[PDB]
């Protein structure tokens, strides 16, 4: 197994996957690494299994159909993974915790949103459809773009949103287009 957390790339108290070489801090993994279970498989392995059980799940889909899906266990897992993939980029640090807005010439967003809040919302089963999760995630980046206006700091919102969107297209097997 790896000697660093797959998500934050740091050593510490790691839990090891029994079916792949990845390792995780307890709260870097999503969901949090489970108390018992021997063996244990990480979310990368769990997602791989879904694909292997149903190869046709990788055929292209329409985003509009994916968003209307009910958060049944497999979609719950897929959203958890997608959130994890965003946390894997170090630039997610800017969007993790609850922001505040006090900048000359800007107003704060009507509906603040951050990654830890989405994490909690997933954990407490507050989303009934994929749409709820995806809207909140896009809101994070949209609020940022809007607030930072012409400051070059806006680019961080663009960069992290590109990570989100690519992983969203991959995990939910959205039909490739130009
Ligand atoms: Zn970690
Ligand atoms: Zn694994
Ligand atoms: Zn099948």
């Amino acid at each position: 197994n790896s000697n660093i957390c797959e998500v934050c790339n740091k050593w510490g108290r790691l839990f090891c996957c029994d079916t792949c070489p990845r390792s995780f801090h307890e709260h870097c993994h999503i969901p949090s690494v489970e108390a018992n279970k021997n063996p244990w498989s990480c979310i990368f392995c769990r997602i791989k299994t879904i694909q292997e059980r149903c190869p046709e799940s990788q055929s292209g889909h329409q985003e509009s159909e994916v968003l209307m899906r009910q958060m049944l266990p497999e979609e719950q897992l897929k959203c958890e993974f997608l959130l994890l993939k965003v946390y894997c980029d170090s630039k997610s640090c800017f969007f993790a915790s609850e922001p505040y807005y006090n900048r000359e010439g800007s107003q704060g967003p009507q509906k603040p949103m951050w990654l830890n809040k989405v994490k909690t919302s997933l954990n407490e089963q507050m989303y009934t459809r994929v749409e709820g999760f995806v809207q909140d995630m896009r809101l994070i980046f949209h609020n940022h773009k809007e607030f930072y206006r012409e400051d070059k700091f806006t680019r961080l919102g663009i960069q992290v949103q590109d990570i989100f969107e690519k992983n969203f297209r991959n995990i939910f097997a959205i039909q490739e287009t130009s």
